[PDB]
């Protein structure tokens, strides 16, 4: 229901229920669940990467049979991870499978890949996150309709919003996802963790706190061996190699 | 000076004071109060259509006419508004008058429609929301240079930049806009009236509480004949048939 | 180490330690501070334009030279300028030298600058308020990525994502900036203050708190001579001739 797999530091996670699209039903967010925690506990993970099995990313909730509950505990599990997420959206993301695609730090989508909100065609608001990151990500004027008027998306046009970073042909979304899921694996974790706190909190909060919130957790980045080993790195005008703590 | 007029759901408002370019008086916004408080409560409306009369939306406060708190009145009423608004932008939108105009939820322009922010034209902040709705939906950076600059804006510039989300020739316009509001007045009131309560919010709020509002509020929606419709809908490949409740 | 210069009413300031492409010191951020604190005073500046000597802007912290609260002290002061600042980016914006290009209200690029995050790639968090005014000035999107993989931006890919205003051939950025700054510093000083202070808060606030703040700064903006001079100017179809009080 969802599958893992290591490869150089990276946990690959793919939604598996993919003759019903990869709609979630409440067992696979318990999974998903799992999988999240179990990936920000491992310390030789240092980045993800989610993806879905088929044709489809995700279609969303399975409207074949609390449940909010557990929408909200992979929400916080997704965006409170400490290591930077990769999102291969490899075919259509609707409803809460739009949520989800969203969470990610970096997100490409293969050409034929779609988007709809779908929320409102059941007569339900956006949850998962969605009211929340989608208007930070394309800006209200996009949300407003993207919401009320549930349009499909294509990929080019999902790209042209924000609502992903990279559109890429179908056969070589993963081989480009996954070198980059690989390279930020490399990266200073940390670094990485820390500047997603900062992105997390920015709106709302006055400058003063931001002022800050940014002082306490250079302090914290300032302490890591990653930080002195990116110094001695640029004085030595040679790549850094980044071990994430 | 506001013009009321119902058909199918949809209550149609025009800004009535033509030969001054409909320029906003107190008397106006007491009249615009007065009926947007009627949309409210009045069960068969399910979607309002907010225009101008004559070449203009409206050039904003007129300069020929404490009243701060009549503004903000009608935008508590503008914007808490339990039903989508759709906006017609028939001609220029100046000042309040594009304040007003930014407050739809589906906003139409007139190919030869126009914005501009006016105000420190006039030595004057934005008012009527401008400064909360302006930098959301356009993002800081064009914030900036439209509120500081005061450009006129064409209707497809202000299209690219998601001011508005159609572009329609003149004579089409309100075909157009009312034939949105209509279908709007189909679909699902109370998803559309919750969505806004979430947009409203999003930008100040923690993603926990914003997940804890999403809960609530889906809680809320969860509960709606039409959210069975919209299920039920689903299961039997037809199209929904949304009442509002 | 800063330049300071008047000329109709702006105070030019230039970063000058062009051999070490402007690189930031504890003593050049003291100076800094100094320069902005006697501009914010001097009652016949009304407009500042900040660059950099030689060809770059600034390639950020000095990495040859807790110290937090020096950055975050010069940014309180950035912000808070009662008075349009003008940036003209006339090379290299790296790390915190692109903090301080960002803060300009009306920024300008000129061919061959260019922008870069920097700070991930000495494993460090943004400062100096770019957490801040990133994700408000291109979006969560442009801003995740940005700061994530620090690429390498064109002043042309700059200008698309609303990091600059405009962007001008090398030979003619100070004469382009300088002209800019030339028509802010004869133009209304305190609407534009008190629009700045209403975008520096609008993300935390609620519309309501956003409507009552627009009344205050409103009925301040309001009991100045150049609103007067304002609508005169308006009535008697010429331009305005404001003084900033
Ligand atoms: C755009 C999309 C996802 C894909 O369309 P196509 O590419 O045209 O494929 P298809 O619809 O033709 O059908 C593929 C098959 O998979 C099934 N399927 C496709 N989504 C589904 C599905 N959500 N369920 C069951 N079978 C499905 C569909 O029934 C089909 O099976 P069948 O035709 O053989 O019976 C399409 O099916 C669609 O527009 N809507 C379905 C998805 C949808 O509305 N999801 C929103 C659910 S609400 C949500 O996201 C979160 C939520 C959270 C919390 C609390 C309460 C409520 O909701
Ligand atoms: C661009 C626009 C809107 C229209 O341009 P044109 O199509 O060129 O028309 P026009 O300028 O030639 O004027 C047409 C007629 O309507 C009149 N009009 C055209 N705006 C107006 C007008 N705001 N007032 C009166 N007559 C007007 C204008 O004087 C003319 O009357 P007349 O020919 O009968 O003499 C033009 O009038 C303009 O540049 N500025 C007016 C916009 C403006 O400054 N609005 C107020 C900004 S402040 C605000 O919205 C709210 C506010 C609220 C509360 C408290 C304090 C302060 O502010
Ligand atoms: C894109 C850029 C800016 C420009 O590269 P190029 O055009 O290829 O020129 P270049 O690198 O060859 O530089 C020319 C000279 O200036 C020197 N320089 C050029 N930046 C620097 C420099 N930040 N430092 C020293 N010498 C430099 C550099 O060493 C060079 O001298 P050299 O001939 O002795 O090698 C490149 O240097 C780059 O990617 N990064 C450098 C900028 C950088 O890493 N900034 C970090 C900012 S960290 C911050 O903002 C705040 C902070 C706050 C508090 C506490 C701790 C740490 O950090």
């Amino acid at each position: 229901m969802i599958l893992k797999e290591r490869q150089d530091g990276v946990l690959v996670l793919t939604l598996n229920r993919p003759e019903k699209l990869n709609a979630i039903t409440g067992e696979l967010l318990d999974a998903l669940y799992a999988a999240l925690k179990e990936g920000e506990e491992d310390r030789e993970v240092r980045a993800l990467l989610l993806t879905g099995a088929g044709r489809a990313f995700s279609a969303g909730q399975d409207l074949t049979e609390a449940h909010l509950r557990r929408y909200n505990r992979v929400v916080e599990a997704l965006s409170g991870l400490e290591k930077p997420l990769v999102v291969a959206v490899n075919g259509v993301a609707a409803g809460a499978g739009m949520s989800l695609a969203l969470w990610g730090d970096l997100r490409l989508a293969a050409v034929g890949a779609s988007f709809t909100t779908a929320f409102v065609r059941i007569g339900l608001v956006p949850n998962s996150g969605l009211s929340f990151l989608l208007p930070r990500l394309v800006g209200l004027a996009k949300a407003q309709e993207l919401l009320l008027l549930s349009p499909r998306l294509s990929a080019e046009e999902a790209l042209a919003l924000g609502l992903v970073h990279r559109v890429v042909p179908a056969e070589k979304l993963m081989e480009e996802a996954l070198s980059l899921a690989k390279e930020l694996a490399q990266g200073p974790t940390r670094a990485y963790a820390l500047t997603k706190k900062l992105l997390l909190e920015t709106y709302r909060l006055s400058l003063t706190e931001a002022l800050a919130l940014e002082a306490v957790l250079q302090g914290q980045a300032g302490q890591t061996q990653d930080h002195e080993e990116g110094v001695r790195a640029f004085r030595e005008k040679r790549p850094p190699r980044f071990q994430g703590r």
